[PDB]
């Protein structure tokens, strides 16, 4: 329903809001029903689960009505269905995350290529866009490259994933030299 | 319209959601209409105000149609009505802040007594209701006190501060010495 992007290692907020602003029940789960977290009493539990020590809520907010998953040092297999249920209402939120790494380790010199590759949940897949740091705005698929470099690119690009009409974006910054 | 409570020096979060999941056009302001915080195109303003150093939002949360008002440190008089506009939406949302001091300074001796003073906005004021480490519930309005001590009282103490169907809590710990 909604789809929200993450980054590979950054921390998301999943949001939740529901009627009667009051901590009442509620719990988060997975796809496989596996409960995430949720409230005992006017605790938090988490169960065993994959994500228990990196999730968590803010449980201030649940007089309010909102009971948000939070995720942290986020996973490309956190990417999943999360479904939120206060009382008798059910939430689904898609959670997508990506990753952009540069396998063009480091000291780069002029004319040589860069070769970058996204990271992606093997269920869902995306159109990736870059921009050098005065110019030309290479895209492509899963892997990308920039055949050679020219001292003009030395700087800090950005790179756009784009699922959904959502959209992440990735600044690295590249270092050619003579 | 929603009361949300908050305790002196802490930090809160006043929520406020709207539709159209998306970093769209949307302001706080307070009940003078100062704009203490909105988004200029997709960046974060803090205009000239009395909380311009303690306030913030979260922007990852604007595309999902969340729009917080983040106050730290907080003072009993941040206690005011505030409004959140999103587009075409208001939502009124009225902070109230409380104190709950121990006018008894330290090293407390038994049989002596206990002075606590509850510190509120000037405009509305509740009722509190403490319970000593043993038993004893004293409650009371702005001032409590408890006559006479025992070494029973040592320990850790829970105030109650109730607003609207809303409430507070103040632990404090006292210690009684022979």
């Amino acid at each position: 329903k909604k789809v929200v992007l993450g980054k590979k290692g950054d921390t998301v907020e999943l949001t939740c809001t529901a009627s009667q602003k009051k901590s009442i029940q509620f719990h988060w789960k997975n796809s496989n029903q596996i409960k995430i977290l949720g409230n005992q009493g006017s605790f938090l539990t988490k169960g065993p689960s994959k994500l228990n020590d990196r999730a968590d809520s803010r449980r201030s907010l649940w007089d309010q009505g909102n009971f948000p998953l939070i995720i942290k040092n986020l996973k490309i297999e956190d990417s999943d269905t999360y479904i939120c249920e206060v009382e008798d209402q059910k939430e689904e939120v898609q959670l997508l995350v990506f990753g952009l790494t540069a396998n063009s380790d480091t000291h780069l010199l002029q004319g040589q290529s860069l070769t970058l590759t996204l990271e992606s949940p093997p269920g869902s897949s995306p159109s990736v866009q870059c921009r050098s740091p005065r110019g030309k705005n290479i895209q492509g698929g899963k892997t990308l490259s920039v055949s050679q470099l020219e001292l003009q690119d030395s700087g800090t690009w950005t790179c756009t994933v784009l699922q959904n009409q959502k959209k992440v974006e990735f600044k690295i910054d590249i270092v050619v030299l003579a």
